[PDB]
């Protein structure tokens, strides 16, 4: 149903720091003017919105959106159905939704001048990336290539063009300040499950090696792998024989070993191939990038971990593209998060 | 009271264009590059978030954030408090609240290149503007100086890093597609109330000329005045007889006269000096364009309108900042929109 009640709601600020150009400030002086002079500027800072049923059960959860997007893929879907916000208010759990630093509500660093430069101090690059409808579309695999869709798909056809109005760029700043400001909102929240997608996934592993409070990961497509510094497995090439995956990041044995103590599970949706694909780049990359993190997840195990690998369409979910979140069986996905939460206790008091 | 029933909620992306880059692209070439080829990118999207009680009463309202903020401000107070999104759906109106092109969730239009730059053509500048602490602090009224509170102050004290923390820098979007997104906005609503925020008062007034479907404005410190094409009167300079009040915005008589058909409310808050204030130009930036919207209300009704102007301390609310519905009074200050609805008929069906 449409229908939530909500005990209460809102959303703040958290995280970040401040920066300053030269001088003094005048109050008597044009306020408005091209000049850095005597301004403190906050930068870096990370929006959180929540919403709490009328008594919850179980850890509170905190869904951290993908690369280029905000929490809007977590209030609704791209032709308006209910996203997991609502399914699990709903379903009694408190529901934090961020919108990190550099995207959405969260701070883009800029001033007065080049974008991202505080005088002789380039706080992000001037030069931005970002992503197209075209690679958008392979990179979610919604089909082979643009205007194409795979058959089994649960994407919403017809609401293309929502869909990819809600991407956008990202600026430079850094991933340790992004894991930062979701560390602070950790010790603010308390004990909780993070539950990430594509391009956050690396980032709540970090977050939570950092931040006992985490009790549990449930990470959609995660975009970067994770192993003990120094022990990253053989990756091999892409089948064009000349790219590669993302760098798996590494960390310190002793870091790495806290996400052995905390439940773990990657989601993967359909359409990634067994074999190699010279003519798809992405559904390569996406092949080789499962097969880094099935290793990422055994040298948990072997740590004494608690991680697994999630395929939907072994458990009957067929054609989810990289956001089963929004896809049309979208209920059905949380229907396997709910049983992750009830498997480990994450939905009791 | 922090509780809210919801019928239904969601989010949605409207509005906005397109624009490409040059040749084709290619599914086997390697996805992430630095390169515009074969791209097409949505541009100048505007995000709309809505919340719906049960058995509304009256019109929906549309909240529209000022100059460089979100829809954050109509969600929370900087000290956590309810702001006028919960407040309302308690008062039995559905509730949109909006992040316009180039803020927040808003689209950003920036590509492969220098920030705004698609190949040869500026999308929008690549050197940016931007408030700071500082001058936010004083353009607020929060105090005559940075760090200083008037003694009447309704502001959250010791909630100063959130508050600043929600503000941003604009892309220069043109006002026009900010404008044509919240057009196309109304015109799928359907009847409804605009409730702006300075920067987004000359925008909400240029919407209702060209959306029979605005019903009726109400504008919390609006920072530009309106005037029909050849009759904006006399204004003053400000005390230092250097600076001037942004320049009035002009429009064929025959869409000013749409003004005068809806019911028009500009508020203002508390501390604008009476009397000329070389000291502190902010304070007497606000004074003389206090002075200008007069004389637009004024025209208004000389065209038949119905156009007022509410201070806040005539109402027997003292301190407030130009954010009236963040402040500590917030809920006073609801009652007075609450009362404007009313009256005219837009709290029943
Ligand atoms: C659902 C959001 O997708 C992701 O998070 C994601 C997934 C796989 C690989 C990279 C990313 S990413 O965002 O971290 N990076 C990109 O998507 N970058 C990127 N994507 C495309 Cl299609 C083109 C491009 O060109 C610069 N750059
Ligand atoms: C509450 C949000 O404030 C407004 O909407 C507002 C109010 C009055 C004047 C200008 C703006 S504005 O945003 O459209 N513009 C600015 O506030 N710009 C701006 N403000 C400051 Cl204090 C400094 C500055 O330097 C470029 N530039």
């Amino acid at each position: 149903k449409r229908k939530v009640v909500l005990a209460e709601q809102g959303s703040f600020y958290i995280g970040g720091r401040t920066v300053t150009g030269p001088g003094k400030f005048d109050p008597s002086k044009p306020v408005i003017r091209y000049s850095n002079e005597g301004a403190t500027f906050y930068i870096n800072q990370m929006y959180v919105n929540f919403q709490a049923p009328v008594r919850p059960r179980g850890l509170p959860l905190v869904f951290w959106h993908g690369g280029g997007l905000t929490g809007h893929i977590w209030e609704s879907t791209p032709d308006g159905r209910p996203g997991f916000q609502t399914l699990f208010v709903q379903d009694r759990h408190t529901v934090y939704t961020i919108d990190q630093p550099g995207r959405g509500r969260g701070n883009i660093p800029t001033f007065n001048g080049p974008f991202g430069q505080l005088e002789e101090e380039s706080i992000v690059n001037t030069v931005t990336g970002n992503s197209s409808k075209e690679g958008a579309w392979v990179r979610d695999r919604l089909g082979p290539a643009p205007g194409q869709f795979f058959e089994n798909s649960q994407f919403p056809r017809g609401y293309e063009d929502n869909y990819f109005k809600e991407m956008g760029f990202s600026p430079s700043i850094s991933s340790d300040e992004i894991v930062d400001a979701v560390v602070k909102l950790v010790t603010h929240i308390g004990p909780c499950v993070l539950v990430t997608h594509a391009a956050s996934g690396v980032l709540g592993m970090r977050v939570a090696t950092h931040a006992k409070n985490v009790r549990g990961i449930v990470a959609y497509e995660p975009a970067t792998s994770i192993f003990p510094k120094g022990k990253v497995p053989e990756i091999p090439p892409l089948a064009d024989k000349k790219s590669q995956i993302f760098p798996p990041f590494e960390i310190q044995e002793s870091y790495f070993k806290k996400l052995a103590k905390i439940p773990i599970q990657f989601v993967f949706g359909d359409n990634i191939p067994k074999n190699p694909k010279s003519a798809y780049w992405f559904l390569d990359w996406w092949r080789v990038t499962r097969y880094a993190h099935s290793l990422s997840l055994e040298a948990i195990n072997k740590l004494g971990g608690q991680a697994s690998l999630l395929d939907l369409p072994t458990a009957g979910l067929r054609g989810n593209t990289a956001f089963p979140f929004t896809d049309r069986n979208n209920v059905q996905v949380a229907s396997l998060l709910s049983d992750f939460l009830g498997k480990h206790g994450l939905d009791q008091n």
